[PDB]
């Protein structure tokens, strides 16, 4: 009965057949793969290959499963799945001399570690599955010639999320017993779609089954707890019996027949009220919804709740309109990628392929880094979920490695990609970078994933692909001063578009440029769009003194007169932000310093030709 | 009785039986407890700050 | 504001341009002149007599004296 390998291992039948834990659901995929490799001559010791936490340690929990209910095949009967414990570990090989051969003689254990005994693999009298890593597999496993010819290679992948629902429905009734919760049908693939949305740190399934643990007892211990009506008759309960101590110890008799009688009659009504409350509760059923599945996640990441709650079906309908609030001007640019996205996201192109491939042509500064975030905000509601990546660093060839992963041997876009995989990705001055790290993002267009040093393979497909090239930006400035008296704003979007894009394709190879969907070229700012953006900043200071109530109001005579002192066409918006600072600003805070001199009221600016006039007034 | 510690009694948990309460640090549930799948799937950490 | 403009470009032109977004602003340090370290020396005056509070020692130089 091998002693010796029962005292330093932990068997897997003896769980098993007392079935005290959770028999694994959706792997029957894998045990399968496992049991083949096993009948082989040659090669019979299968490696579980995956980063930890995909689920390999419920393979070898499946596999002795399957003895209890007759499903190994004749050659696997009657066999038990060991699996040796790492943690109670020369001296040291003195202790596992004698548990290997208790395992040849037996010829019904199973080997299962997670990493002497290679020339043990050679003889192939032990079966043994592996669990070490894929970094570490083509490291030390494979550079040993002994053990690539005795260890079989397998992939252990994240399960898609359809499956997930399987594995979720398996347990709904361990959950609803034990919860007393109904939980809902419809909840289930709500709750694996939000937990894959958000949550990427932990992969599949475990971010499933806890998910609803905690949304399950939200709502039970809400609806076990008193309605305000048995905690003011418990608490009579306490009190009475209190005086009935001071009508014995104090020698007074007289009251404590009323203390008595009062006593018992006040426990008749509370059991009454008691027993009526929890009868109304058992009738009715506190089914679980998907509302308390976005409650919990809520505050995981901090995205408020409405964001969350959105079905993402009229988002996609008004995005030029969501895209305006933050963008002012150049609403070409905005129609240009709305109606470029919508297609990607409903299917008619290929999914793999990225939902955003644009490439940006205009001047600097003149708000193209403005529209870039607002695809961040308006797509996944979170600002600064936006990966920007400048090539100004990545101007030489020792820079290739560097936002690809480091090489091994030694101690950054693959990395963090895969921690937040709805992100968009921002790419500046690509113009001025290593010719070699274009062969890296060709991949992206048409593969759609990469693979680090470590052989892990990050996703790109919920990536916006964006690179805003600076060049061209020459001739775009030209035809503003082309004519006199007017600007090429009027011509068509579809003739601009062609004029730059053989300029475009001068610099750049031909047969990139056609994977990209659209080209995206920017426009220049008149006078009527700066006053514009004026406005928008003072509206942004008075919802940010929401706190302090004040009513920040700019006449349009101060709106024009602050706009021609920062116009600058060169740049664009970027030198009207140091006026607004010095001349509002400067102001505003002077008065709240002073004491709070303005406090729920109204504060108007007007510009009487030569300096800034400002009222107090009531709001 | 409710049991409680401040991380032989891996067993203890191993069936459900015992209610142990821990209040090991942080650094220590990543040492010994976590690396071990005995004792993962049996301590639900708590967060708890200031 | 003036020289601000350019040597903004030339800050951004080694490390990343994005790196400066996220800086609210930009202070530059200009170069002191003949008159202005006068003043100075006047200030370490103050600063010695401060130091001989117990010996209450009156330190008075004068502005010759500070040029020189």
């Amino acid at each position: 009965n091998t002693p010796t390998l029962d005292s330093l291992a932990r068997d897997l039948t003896v769980i098993a057949k007392d079935g005290t834990l959770d028999p694994v659901i959706g792997r029957d995929k894998e045990i399968t793969r496992v049991i083949e490799v096993l009948s082989r001559r040659t090669k019979n010791n299968p490696v579980l290959i995956g980063e930890p936490g995909v689920g390999k340690t419920a393979i070898a929990e499946g596999l002795a499963q399957a003895i209890v209910n007759n499903e190994v095949p004749e050659t696997l009967k009657d066999k038990r799945v060991m699996s040796l414990d790492m943690g109670t570990v020369g001296e040291f090989e003195e202790r596992l001399k004698k548990v290997m051969e208790e395992i040849q003689q037996a010829g019904n254990v199973i080997l299962f570690i997670d990493l002497i005994l290679k020339p043990a693999l050679a003889r192939g009298e032990l079966q043994c599955i592996g669990a070490t890593t894929l970094d570490e597999y083509r490291k030390n496993i494979e550079k040993d010639a002994a053990l690539e010819r005795r260890f079989q290679p397998v992939q252990v992948d994240e399960p898609s999320v359809v499956d997930t629902v399987a594995i979720l429905k398996g347990l709904r009734d361990r959950y609803e017993a034990h919860h007393r919760i109904n939980i809902s049908d419809e909840a289930i693939e709500a709750a694996v779609k939000l937990s894959n949305r958000y949550v990427s740190d932990r992969f599949l399934p475990d971010k499933a089954i806890d998910l609803i643990d905690e949304a399950s007892s939200k709502v039970r211990l809400k609806s076990h707890t008193t309605p305000n009506n048995l905690k003011e008759i418990e608490q009579e309960i306490e009190k009475v019996k209190n005086e009935k101590d001071a009508a014995v110890h104090a020698q007074e008799f007289e009251n404590a027949a009323n203390l008595r009688d009062k006593q018992t009659k006040l426990e008749k009504q509370y059991e009454e009220a008691k027993n009526e409350w929890k009868n109304a509760q058992n009738g009715m059923s506190t089914s679980l919804s998907e509302e308390d599945i976005a409650e919990v996640i809520a505050g995981w990441t901090g995205i408020p709740l409405t964001k969350i709650n959105e079905t993402e079906s009229e988002k996609l309908l008004s995005l030029e309109d969501t895209l305006h609030e933050r963008v002012i001007g150049q609403k070409d640019a905005v129609n240009s990628i709305s109606k470029a996205v919508r297609r990607a996201r409903a299917g008619l192109k290929d999914p793999k392929r990225p939902i955003g491939s644009f490439i940006f042509l205009g001047p600097t500064g003149v708000g193209k880094t403005e529209l870039a975030r607002a695809l961040a905000e308006s797509m996944f509601g979170d600002d600064d979920a936006m990966i920007r990546v400048d090539m100004s660093e990545f101007m030489e060839k020792h820079a290739v490695s560097r936002l690809v992963g480091a090489p091994p041997g030694y101690v950054q876009l693959t990395e963090k990609v895969r921690r937040k995989p709805y992100s968009v990705i921002l790419f500046d001055e690509i113009e001025k970078a290593h010719p070699d790290v274009f062969n890296i993002l060709l991949q992206v267009l048409d593969d759609g994933h990469l693979t680090d040093t470590k052989g892990r393979t990050v996703d790109f497909r919920n990536t916006i692909i964006i690179m805003t090239s600076n060049v061209g930006a020459q001739e775009l400035q030209d035809q503003r001063f082309a004519g006199f008296g007017g600007s090429s704003d009027g011509q068509d979007y579809e003739t601009i578009r062609k004029t730059m894009l053989k300029e475009l394709k001068n610099s750049f190879r031909p047969e990139f440029l056609n994977r990209v969907d659209d080209i995206i070229v920017f426009h220049k700012l008149t006078k009527e769009e700066l006053k514009e953006i004026v406005t928008m900043m003072v509206n942004k200071l008075t919802n940010r003194l929401s706190e302090q109530n004040i009513n920040i109001i700019v006449t349009d005579k101060a709106k024009d007169k602050i706009a021609e002192e920062g116009y600058d066409p060169e740049y664009g918006a970027r030198p009207l932000i140091r006026a607004i600072q010095k001349t509002i600003e400067d102001n505003l805070s002077e008065l709240i310093l002073d004491g709070n001199q303005i406090e729920g009221k109204k504060v108007t600016v007007d510009h009487d030709g030569k300096e800034f006039k400002y009222d107090i007034a009531e709001q």
